[PDB]
């Protein structure tokens, strides 16, 4: 039995949007920070610098303006940074209009999201599982190696810019990666051991998404008030945490994020807390290991993470064969967060059980399950683009 998002920690019921926004939301944010993801130690750091390193106005055969931007997290050239790739549809900026944006992290490098040979090859560590990796270094053969998750031309043709950053710029995805990450620079001080409530990879990845948004606020080609933050699987766990913590994100998409993302932990199905923390000990706070094989003691569940997006539109989606993510657990988290969305006048999926494949259900809180295995497909994207067209805040008053 799940904790009620609309009952505060002290037992008092949440009846109105102000109490939600100003009392219950901070309560839940601090529970997720302390017990699951670890504390985000600071939001925007002072002295962030944005350097456009390349700009091409006729990329993708004229369809897009492509920019590469180094986003450095302090003023000294020696502060850590991340490399942002942005494609903006020329049809939109040719009209003297700013484009809305889809923003998400990639798994294996910016050069993998499209074959475009002008994208800078990542100079960072790449995991062995990356396609066409050579001793954890990017190669020309990895270009476009993850393009199936990134239908850039369709996204642009529908009027959206595409922004992305390699998650490994922020925390390399390997158990020792926090030692060479934003986390190791952004405090800890003279200690070697990670604190119990210290953030892990998911928290650092989510922070980078918010830093990317900081950059989009200064870019005159895009409308940073109309940013849909999305991610697949482990990067969808980050996209949910980023969209929950940072209410500037206008729209949030979780593509099969599973355990510690959209899936209920207290439903014991597929991946469990013990399994995710054992295999990926750097992803969550050390404090999350308290709940290994003890999910009943969790003071929150992931439906309350989804509810932290409200009233902003949120899309949670599953794959039919993706038992590990627990599609039903993801759907039931949507249903358990729906009462918060309803508080703000929005509607969630119709019914109490998982919809049929390729039949999305819900208003501003939407769910679909698609056929096939874990992944992010053109079908997923088709549904996300329809959702953005409908619910991504307008450019008008
Ligand atoms: O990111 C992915 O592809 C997935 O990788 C692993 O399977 C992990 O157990 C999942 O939690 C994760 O979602
Ligand atoms: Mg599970
Ligand atoms: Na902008």
């Amino acid at each position: 039995t799940l904790p009620d998002p609309l009952v505060g920690a002290d037992g008092t019921r949440v009846h109105d949007r102000a109490t939600w926004q100003h009392r219950r939301r901070p309560e839940l944010l601090q529970l997720f920070a302390r017990e699951v993801y670890g504390r985000t130690p600071l939001g925007r750091p002072e002295g962030m610098v944005f350097k456009v390193t390349t700009m091409e106005h006729a990329a993708l055969g004229g369809a897009a303006t492509r920019k590469e931007v180094t986003v450095r997290f302090g003023r000294d050239p020696n502060a850590p940074s991340m490399q942002l790739l942005l494609y903006v549809p020329n049809a939109v900026i040719a009209r003297a209009e700013r484009a809305p944006v889809f923003l998400g992290l990639n798994f294996y490098g910016n050069h993998t999201v499209h074959t475009d040979p002008a994208i800078a090859l990542s100079a960072r560590w790449i995991p062995a599982e990356a396609p066409n990796g050579a001793n954890h270094r990017a190669t020309e053969a990895a270009r476009g190696s993850d393009a199936q998750k990134w239908p850039v031309e369709q996204i642009l043709a529908r009027g959206y810019a595409v922004a992305t950053v390699y998650c490994g710029d922020l925390c390399p995805d390997r158990p020792d990666g926090l030692n060479a990450s934003v986390a190791s620079w952004l405090d800890a001080a003279a200690g070697d051991q990670r604190a119990p409530d210290a953030w892990g990879a998911i928290g650092v990845w989510a922070w980078g998404l918010s830093r990317a948004l900081d950059y989009l606020e200064t870019d005159p080609l895009v409308d940073a008030s109309r940013v849909a933050v999305h991610g697949h699987s482990r990067l969808g766990k980050a996209a949910l945490w980023a969209g929950a913590q940072d209410d500037r994100f206008a729209l949030v998409i979780s593509n099969e994020s599973g355990c510690g993302g959209a899936a209920l932990s207290k439903r014991i199905h597929g991946e469990t807390v013990a399994r995710i923390n054992t295999v990926f000990p750097h992803w969550f706070a050390r404090n999350f290991r308290r709940y290994d094989d003890h999910e009943e003691a969790l003071p929150v569940d992931q439906h309350e993470l989804l509810a932290l997006v409200a009233p902003r539109p949120l899309y949670v989606a599953s794959a039919e064969d993706d038992d590990w993510a627990d599609p039903r657990g993801e759907f039931l988290a949507v249903k358990a967060a729906e009462p918060v969305f309803r508080l703000f006048g929005q509607t969630g999926p119709s019914g109490e059980d998982v919809p049929r494949v390729n039949e999305p259900s819900g208003g501003a809180l939407r769910y679909h399950i698609r056929p096939g295995p874990h992944g992010m497909t053109a079908q997923d994207w088709a549904f996300y683009l329809a959702f953005a067209d409908e619910w991504l805040k307008s450019a008008l008053p």
